[PDB]
């Protein structure tokens, strides 16, 4: 029965929020962001900017689908100083096809931490 199962979703929770919020990410903004990626299986790192990019942030323009899906719908109305924990199915992540250290059918587990918002072209 098709017609009991929900569309794959992301989890999101909310591990830190700062009391102060003066602007909350939106479609086409472009977000400076620290970001570790596990496996959920057995929880082991994959990537991240701290070890993969030099210990460097990377920019990310929300809601083009410009990266994965769990992110688009795991990174909006976001503030400054916020992190949070998604938890991503594989429909959201990279499905059937997996990639490089990330095997098919792998459920997902990242840290975000929003540093920057800047507007985007």
């Amino acid at each position: 029965m098709g017609a009991l199962i929900p569309e794959p979703e992301v989890k999101i929770e909310v591990l830190q929020k700062p009391f102060i919020c003066h602007r909350k990410t939106k479609g086409g903004d472009l977000m400076l962001v620290h970001y570790e990626g596990y496996l959920e299986k057995d929880g082991s790192l994959f990537h991240s900017t701290h070890k993969h990019n030099n210990g460097q942030p990377i920019w990310f323009t929300l809601g083009i689908l410009e990266a994965l899906k769990g992110w688009d719908q795991g990174l909006k109305g976001m503030c400054v100083g916020e992190k949070r924990k998604l938890i991503i199915p594989p429909a959201l992540g990279y499905g059937k096809e997996g990639k490089g250290k990330i095997p098919p059918e792998s459920t997902l587990i990242f840290n975000i931490d929003l540093l920057e918002i800047r507007n985007g072209p």
